[PDB]
DNA sequence: AGACGGCTGGCACGACTTTTGCCAGATCAGCCCTGG
């Protein structure tokens, strides 16, 4: 509900439309898909969805679907009421349940193994997750929001990703425009990144931007995303020096031998 | 008198019991120090 303090810096007149779209999704409990490319700041949008929802007071755990162990999947997702030691007074909590009352964020959906895919598909459709041991089903209420950069229709075509959980979890998608599509906010991000760098390196003052530098970073196909642009500025501002002259040289990729 | 049947015990082979040998840590509550 309360707008958390985050950097979205939106002026592209397309990012504003995406922001309105996600704001419309803020109250609803329906599953949400975030579609983007490398970088693109999808995590900020996901945090925006969770943190402007009715259940925002709830927790906001975010699991890395690539990071879950294969064998330990069941206990990791559910937990075991039995303690680690004899006569234990408590148990470890699984990924699920630890999310109840709030949203669960999923990332790298495409690279999730088939074991994760099939185990996660069963739990969402019905809930009633049961920890290993005992016969007591616990009912859960968790919002799911996920972000990915690969092409899950192609993943379905190859069959390396099950289409059923996709269909269940594809109520609505939000499209994120690439930085090259935005092509208007580059000045403001460049400047904000440079100002942050000024304090990080403890440089005294920002020198300024030359027209040649503006032309070169503007006239770029930008396969890299906002973070690639961020790193670019980071490299050039440091290589420039102590701001006695305006910033003049931009190195697009630090790989050319020279 | 010799062979046949019978009785008993040692040894062996699964199947199941029972005997010992493991060696802390995290977590919570009250008191003391310190900031408002
Ligand atoms: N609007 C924005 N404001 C501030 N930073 C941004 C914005 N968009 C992108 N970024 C930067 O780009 C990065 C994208 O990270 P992330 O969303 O994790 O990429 P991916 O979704 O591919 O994993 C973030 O670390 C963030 O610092």
């Amino acid at each position: 509900m309360a707008e958390y303090k985050d950097n979205l810096l939106g002026e592209a007149n397309s990012f504003l439309e995406v922001l309105e779209q996600v704001s419309h999704l803020a109250p609803l409990d329906k599953p949400v898909l975030i579609i983007g490319e490398r970088g693109t700041g999808k995590e900020l949008i996901a945090s925006r969805l969770h943190y402007l929802s009715s259940r925002w007071q709830g927790p906001f755990i975010s699991l890395n679907c690539a990071a879950l162990n294969e064998n330990l999947l069941d206990s990791e997702l559910f937990g075991h009421e039995a303690g680690a030691f004899t006569g234990a007074q408590k148990r470890h909590p699984g990924r699920f349940e630890r999310a109840d009352g709030g949203t669960l964020f999923l990332d790298e959906l495409a690279t999730a193994p088939m074991m994760v895919q099939e185990k996660l598909l069963r739990v969402i459709e019905y809930g009633e997750l049961e920890r290993v041991g005992g016969s007591q089903p616990l009912q859960v209420n968790v919002r799911l929001v996920c972000a990915t950069n690969a092409d899950l229709p192609a993943m379905v075509n190859e069959g390396t990703f099950r289409a059923d959980l996709l269909d269940r979890l594809a109520f609505d998608v939000v499209q994120l425009p690439p930085l090259r599509e935005r092509e208007s906010d580059i000045m403001l991000m460049a400047e904000y990144f440079a100002i942050q760098m000024c304090r990080e390196i403890k440089l005294p003052l920002f020198p300024g931007f030359t027209e040649r530098a503006r032309e070169t970073l503007l006239n770029y196909r930008w396969p890299g995303n906002i973070r690639e642009l961020k790193n670019v500025v980071e490299r050039s501002v440091y290589r420039h020096g102590t701001s006695d002259y305006p910033l003049d040289d931009i190195i697009i990729d630090p790989f050319k031998r020279r």
